């Protein structure tokens, strides 16, 4: 069972596409493992860069093919080497850059807790174990945060091994794999969002409310075509802006909030109206509910919030 | 006519482009089949992977080409791996992610019943026969389904024989390929699409009759027509973020109703008025028809229905 | 003057460029010339995929390149294949999927009569004649019509001679190569179009006149403002979702003539007020041209037909 | 100093990307130049394809490397071919596609004066001289100019001497490479965005003056307020079809334009009113400017003319 | 230590991401180092072009593999070329295209100050330490500036080491490598962004004020909802054409300060009304505050500016 050490190394993590649940990520593996020790020029270890190391192979030296369980495609490598020491082991270190899958819930959209996630493991061999893993998360943590849409907290290995069931014609045992299993811990910059999109949203549902203290009836009715239009303006404005997913986000929700509020109002108004014993009886206080729900929204509201 | 033992490894299915009627898959392809016996070093499998692979053919090593006969474009192959056996027997294991097409019909978008396919078959042989198809959708049904776009059911084999009429220059029988036909069956996630989408447009149709319940004619009219730029301003937001199509979908169709029950009502308003004796002898009925076209409309939509 | 026998199945055709004059074709080629009798292992035809090919040309076997004329880029090659016969004969078969180019007409957009073309032709010889050319159209002639964007009619071949008046330092007569040149004829599907477009573009025109069955003046004209402001929101809705062009399709017209309408309309309304002989003498007959233009914008029509 | 003679073909061009100031290039370059005379089999020339260039380099035959100075990033070379004379001359023939770059100024864009430049020039040899270089402008220069973006007019050609101040340690006078420029002139096809763009623009600044033949104040403020959100909602419809700059173009300006007439229009009602010796004393002749600056808007457009 | 003289040749910085924080860069990259003087058939150097490059290091020649140590993905190369002299010195010559990441602000984006960089390292050389460093920014200083979206300063070299703190199995002293760090300062063109944008949106917050010279208490405030429906369409058509970022930027925020005015005057004009004593008792110094926030907003306009 040969023991290999990995050592990941995180440049950026950028790209996330919340639709398909992807994120690209850019940096080094290095694994290490030791050899039949061999005969370097000079002696301190060899180097053999890009082309060569295809060479290499076709003259025996093997070289495990590590597979990125969860990435979407295939990397994009960028400089692969090869140290050989004298004394047996060898190093594989090379850059690479992809994109990666992974379970991402988005409900919660304008405040995002991610979990950007690697994950390693041997793409043809039963035993040879993965013995140490290591990630250098080389990355800013309280340096640069509101210049970058998302806020990290510290790196996260686990080794382990898989089974699976159906492999290759084989049964005394070989279907257990070591897999490394990195986890970043992230979570989504507001900022933006509050103040370009909950807030003005906020201010629309509040102001639509204010149709209410209007004298007339016509008024008080058509007033709140102007203000469908409107939420109408901005669930547009939100959707072409916002990332498309399958579920409705908090903003999503604001959104229909909106069109009750205002699509409420609508029947009041019609009500108070013709809930007459003449005509122009508009209820009082029906048609001064003027503070009824719009803190009556704040019950709507807080029932979201349970 | 030798025998082959496939095994698909369904790993994620996403990216659905509506307008081409493709969709992407990643997974793993093995292909089993025996050959003569050989003498491996040790005498445990022997293990062959990427650049290798390609040499081995070079010496002879037969390694049949299987086509993936509805991928648009050429699939995006990742690790390649044979593992030959002393005993002769041979398996091909490879990773890849290709974009597949199929017949899709979007018609009833909100809510779609579309099926993922799958097809293999060997690019250059007539009898070199597929023996035994195994698909595993290790996806996880009722698991995550909320968080992703698509649900799924199980999964779905079937080997046949296709024969070419015009092959090349043979006519003994040599135009009948085996063909396994892979088959995933989907069910859309309606949610996002009934509450940001069907939902708020019924309302805009409800409160867009409300329009009767104005007491003047030039309100009654003159309102229809702030209603008129509301609908334009949905089909807007709707056609924007939507997934382009050849033909109209439910909703498509909801944004056409909206458009005749606005027209409906300049009709009705623009006929109730100067439709009298005098100047403003309003049909008190008709233009009191307020809950005439309201329900009428459960009748225009019970039809479409129909 | 070698013999060349070509075969193109055409698998789909999908992805049309509007802009570029652009689209996507996913099949095979087939060619078949004769050769040297050859000593094919056991005896019957040698199957050589696809690293194989290129090392066999490598050993004298010639291959020629048989370039598609009209690709814009170059070819996205799947499996290729070389057939080889003890009687002689080679059968090359490869599948592909490109981007061609053709010159394409969009005029009257919704409403399209396009044709798709592919051509085949030597790369580099005069004379090695391409003999009879076979397409095979694969596909339901009228079978999901209504599924797919696009509908068609039958294949269509033509072999040719083209003639460079100057490719190499020669002059005796190499200068003739025969092209084969495919021809595929499609209609657009109006549906979507015209029950999305055309239809609620016709109602905004219309509802557009009823501007004049206003009493007031001043209603007359501030609600064809808020006319002008759905037009404009209209031709926005339009052109974001349809193809740009570098021409005004059908559609791109009827937004005009929805603009001069409203226009023409302005101007007779703010003529019908300040024209009079005391100050609202709104010329009974002009302020009730209610179906002077509505019927007469059907001769601005008939005459856009013209 | 080894003489070199080219031809450029150019087969398509499209593509144009305003912000990074390129566009794409199909066409097919030849190259010929003379060699110590050969032994070909038979004596005709000698034809080498794609795959088996590369290995005749491998064997001493010298291919000099072309680089197209101005590519923004690497060609995308279709068929390679090389014809080798037995008197000893060679040609070089392949197909490319390559995105070009060049100064672009898109001021005046509905109406714009673009030339599109390629640029030739050895890589690496200082005395490898470029004889005579031909261009053939194969397009149609009056062919439909109206179904394509662009109108041509004729080639361009131009060898001359590049001197670099930087080489490599080299002194006598190595610094001079032979540069073929080859340059075509176009004009884009202002139609589509004439009757889509500056007229309804126009029509909507024209009808933006009408806002003075308003009888009330409320109305002639009111109103133009409708209007205001109109010219947003116009410059919307714009820029979001329009191609991004970093500059303002015609259209850019009319916007511009539109946003002050209707500025000047709101600061004129809303001072003929509070302008008086009373209250509702309106400048009976500036709130009948009404022909006042809708032609003082022709001052202001012809000056931006000036 | 081997001594390597780089010289970077900037072609062409363009296609900035906002969003990744990217930018892609066009040139040539030189690097010289002396080796052990050869036989070059002739005497003057050797010419090793493309394909040819790749053979000499099968035979020993050693090349450095010269990493670009903040590029996202891998550099699309050119031309590579190789120059042997005699006495023994080797000049690597070769054109790139690729995608280089930095820490870029987006804060202030009307006006940007960006600084682009390139940073250049021997992927697997300890001691192969880089002499000195040239680059040329062969661009015009002055000559062409609003032509191209941004205006630069000029080159910026700076050798150094860097420490890594765990690289391979060698504990000697073999962890600084020396690192070549190019900067280019460069400043965005604003003028578009103001005319278009910053100006317009000015008088959009201007003539948002105007609401207040409006006589009734319905017209001050059913003006100020059309108000509204416009800030809105226009922070849709800011969003639509701006780039995307994590933060708000100017423009963002005098969006807010529209929405913030807007809902201001709601508040006053919903307050000067039904503040009375008796029923219109109009506070005739509050609802006549025209001149109190138009310029006490440049109290808080001038706050964002401290």
């Amino acid at each position: 069972p040969v023991d290999v050490s990995v050592s990941i190394f995180i440049n950026k993590i950028y790209g996330v596409n919340t639709l398909e649940q992807t994120y690209k990520v850019d940096g080094y593996i290095v694994a290490q493992w030791t050899g039949k020790p061999r005969k370097t020029p000079g002696d301190k270890p060899l180097i053999v860069e890009n082309t060569q190391i295809e060479r290499w192979i076709n003259n025996g030296l093997w070289v495990p093919a590590l597979e990125f369980i969860n990435v979407v495609g295939s990397p994009d490598t960028g400089n692969k080497r090869l140290m050989l020491f004298p004394d047996g082991r060898v190093i594989y270190n090379a850059r690479f850059l992809g994109s990666f899958s992974n379970d991402m819930d988005f409900r919660l959209f304008p405040f995002d807790r991610q979990q950007f996630v690697l994950e390693l493991e041997p793409f043809s061999y039963n035993n040879q174990q993965l013995r140490f893993s290591d990630i250098q998360v080389y990355t800013e943590n309280i340096d640069n945060e509101e210049i970058d849409e998302w806020w990290i907290r510290k790196a996260s290995t686990h080794i382990s091994d898989i089974r699976y069931d159906h492999l290759s014609s084989v049964q005394p045992n070989q279907n257990e794999f070591s897999r490394i299993t990195v986890r970043i811990d992230a979570v989504r910059n507001p900022s933006y969002y509050l103040w370009s999109f909950i807030l003005p949203l906020g201010l629309i549902i509040a102001a639509s409310w204010s149709v209410f203290w209007l004298e007339s009836f016509s008024e008080r009715l058509q007033t709140s075509f102007t203000l469908m239009l409107t939420v109408v303006a901005y669930a547009f404005y939100t959707s072409n802006i916002l990332p498309r997913l399958p579920y409705t986000t908090v903003i999503d929700q604001m959104i229909i909030a909106g069109y009750g509020s205002i699509f409420a109002a609508i029947l009041l108004i019609i009500f108070a109206h013709h809930r007459q014993a003449n005509g122009v009886e508009d209820d009082l206080l029906i048609q001064r509910c003027r503070l009824a729900f719009p803190l009556g929204f704040l019950a709507i509201g807080c029932v979201l919030v349970i």
